[PDB]
Order: structure tokens, then C-alpha cells, then sequence
């Protein structure tokens, strides 16, 4: 009735779940490659989501293990560890003081569940790649947000496996509302929505109303969903805002995946893709561009929205950017 020592050591790492910079690779090791399961489980307990939504525990574990098993282990970046990290990041973002008591449990659950499924069954290559190779996924989704339509459909479909329906006691109203939120959040992880999402987040900060004390007011679906959409998208682009030991690992793993797409574009290649070659284009300049044009404009705008809650995160982002710069000849 008491834990094993590996389980204990894992429980002790998991005490860092509410903090930015969790040792997620270590959790993956300690969990036997189950970081998405142990983290989602921990989060659901801490947020009381099992009681609130009458989720049987064995059903949750069954679904989570099934979900984690359709993330590919032979993909270096877009795997269960990335899912876990994004779940845990979204989890922290939701506890930010500026958002205290703003969102409902169904919203919280949508944000978390979305984060969990958002890259499921990712094949390790890009939308453009899938489209140019005339792949079945691109044909099925009529070329638009191919991967993101796929992740949603797999995540939802897995609820139908044996003892996997975690939402079996939600009413139809809740299930319809949850389903819609989750669709809207995951579709927003397509990077081609980045510029519009960011515009709409800048507009919100311009017009930012406030409640009785420092907490945002969001009185319509369109704004609430916008915030949750930019929240999960922030989490998905959170690697450069982590301690550098973490960030470097993520960079290695993205580079492997992208070099591997390169190597799969020699025969086909439909001609090389953006800065993915050992021959040319530094890894370091690529991180500096990523941070300058994408990651920092987003996190900066997020930081005004939740001011001063994100200062530390933005500081780390800026330190990491100066570090990558300083490593360029
Ligand atoms: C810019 O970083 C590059 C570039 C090439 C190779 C490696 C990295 C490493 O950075 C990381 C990127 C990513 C992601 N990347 N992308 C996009 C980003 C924009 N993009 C280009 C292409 C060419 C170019 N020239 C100048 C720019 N520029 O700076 O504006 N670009 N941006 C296409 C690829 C995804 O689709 C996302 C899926 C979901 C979320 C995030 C994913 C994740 C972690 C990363 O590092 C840990
Ligand atoms: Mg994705
Ligand atoms: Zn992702």
C-alpha cells in the first residue's frame, strides 16, 4: 500500500508541478516514459477535476496511457514529453494572479485537455511537408491545418476505446461546450495563425478592462477563448523561456527532427526547408530569429496582459536570447 522507491523519487520531482522549469525530462525517466500520464494525473488531482466532472480514476488512467501511447517515441521533439511540458506550462499559466477566478472549471479542463492532445500522433514533419508529399493526411484535411486537424481527431477518437471515455458523466451541454473550446484552442497551435492571434492579443491589451482588483474582465466567448488560445500557444512556444539546460535539450530535439526532414528531402527534396542543413544556417542564429520575431513579441504581449506576473519568465527569455547571440562568430 506504500510506494516503491522509484515512485517516491517521482513523487518528490512532481512537487515541482506548479513551477516554471519543472525537471520534465527527469520525470520522463523516473516515470518509465510516462510523463504525460503522471503529470496530467497530478494536475487533475490538484485541480479537483475528477470530483468536479465525475471522472472515474481508472478511466482517466486508461485514457491517459492510451493517449500517451499514440505520441511517437521515435520523433525527437513532437512526442509525449513535449505534450507533458505543454500541459504543465498551461497549468502554471492558468494559476497566474491576473487570471485568478476568471475561468470556469470547464474552461480549465478544455485548456488542459487541449494541451494534452495538441500534438498527438505527430509524424515528425511539417504541414508543408505533408502537403508537398501528397500524403494521406493532407488529402484528408484538404490541405488546411493538416496536423492540427489530425491531433484533434485522434484525441477525440481515443475516448471511444475501452474504458477511455473520461467525459462520460458530462451533460451534452458541457460536452458540446468543451468540444468546441478544445477545437478552437488546438487549431490555434498552427503557426500560420500566429500573426492573427498576436494582433488580437495586442488589441486586447490596448483595451484591457479590469475587475474589482487587478483581475481581467472577459465578458464574452470571443475574448475568453482568445485568451485560452494565446495561453496554450504561449505554452507551446515556451521552450526559450525555460532555464537553459531545459531549452538546449528542446533545441537539440527540434534540430534532429528538422534535420531529419532535411534528410528526407534529398531524394524528394522537394528542395530543402528553412534553415535545416548542417551545410549552412547556424542553429544559434535560428534560435535568435525564433526569439526575435516570434517568441518575444508573444511573451511580451502576454506579459502586459498579466503585468507583473510574467516578468521573471520574460527575463529568462531575454537572458537565453543574449546567451545564444554571444555564441555566434
Ligand atoms: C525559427 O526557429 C527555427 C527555424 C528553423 C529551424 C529550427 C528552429 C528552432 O526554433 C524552434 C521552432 C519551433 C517551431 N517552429 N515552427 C516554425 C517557426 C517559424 N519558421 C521559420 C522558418 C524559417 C525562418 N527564417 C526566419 C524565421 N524567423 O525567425 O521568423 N523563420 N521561421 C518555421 C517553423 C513551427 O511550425 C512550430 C510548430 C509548433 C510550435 C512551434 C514550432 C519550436 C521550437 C524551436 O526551438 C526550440
Ligand atoms: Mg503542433
Ligand atoms: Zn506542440
Amino acid at each position: 500500500g506504500v510506494k516503491t522507491e522509484q515512485e517516491d523519487v517521482l513523487a518528490k520531482e512532481l512537487e515541482d508541478v506548479n513551477k516554471w522549469g519543472l525537471h520534465v525530462f527527469r520525470i520522463a525517466e523516473l516515470s518509465g516514459n510516462r510523463p504525460l500520464t503522471v503529470i496530467m494525473h497530478t494536475i487533475f488531482q490538484e485541480r479537483d477535476l475528477l470530483k468536479t466532472f465525475k471522472i472515474p480514476v481508472d478511466t482517466l488512467i486508461t485514457y491517459l496511457m492510451t493517449l500517451e501511447d499514440h505520441y511517437h517515441a521515435d520523433v525527437a521533439y513532437h512526442n509525449n514529453i513535449h505534450a507533458a511540458d505543454v500541459v504543465q506550462s498551461t497549468h502554471v499559466l492558468l494559476s497566474t494572479p491576473a487570471l485568478e477566478a476568471v475561468f470556469t472549471d470547464l474552461e480549465i479542463l478544455a485548456a488542459i485537455f487541449a494541451s494534452a492532445i495538441h500534438d498527438v500522433d505527430h509524424p515528425g514533419v511539417s504541414n508543408q511537408f505533408l502537403i508537398n508529399t501528397n500524403s494521406e493526411l493532407a488529402l484528408m484535411y484538404n490541405d488546411s491545418s493538416v496536423l492540427e486537424n489530425h491531433h484533434l481527431a485522434v484525441g477525440f477518437k481515443l475516448l471511444q476505446e475501452e474504458n477511455c471515455d473520461i467525459f462520460q458523466n458530462l451533460t451534452k451541454k458541457q460536452r458540446q461546450s468543451l468540444r468546441k473550446m478544445v477545437i478552437d484552442i488546438v487549431l490555434a497551435t498552427d503557426m500560420s495563425k500566429h500573426m492573427n492571434l498576436l494582433a488580437d492579443l495586442k488589441t486586447m491589451v490596448e483595451t484591457k478592462k479590469v475587475t474589482s482588483s487587478g483581475v481581467l474582465l472577459l465578458d464574452n466567448y470571443s475574448d475568453r477563448i482568445q485568451v485560452l488560445q494565446n495561453m496554450v500557444h504561449c505554452a507551446d512556444l515556451s521552450n526559450p523561456t525555460k532555464p537553459l539546460q531545459l531549452y538546449r535539450q528542446w533545441t537539440d530535439r527540434i534540430m534532429e527532427e528538422f534535420f531529419r526532414q532535411g534528410d528526407r528531402e534529398r531524394e524528394r527534396g522537394m528542395e530543402i526547408s528553412p534553415m535545416c542543413d548542417k551545410h549552412n544556417a547556424s542553429v544559434e542564429k535560428s534560435q535568435v530569429g525564433f526569439i526575435d520575431y516570434i517568441v518575444h513579441p508573444l511573451w511580451e504581449t502576454w506579459a502586459d496582459l498579466v503585468h507583473p506576473d510574467a516578468q521573471d519568465i520574460l527575463d529568462t527569455l531575454e537572458d537565453n536570447r543574449e546567451w545564444y547571440q554571444s555564441t555566434i562568430p
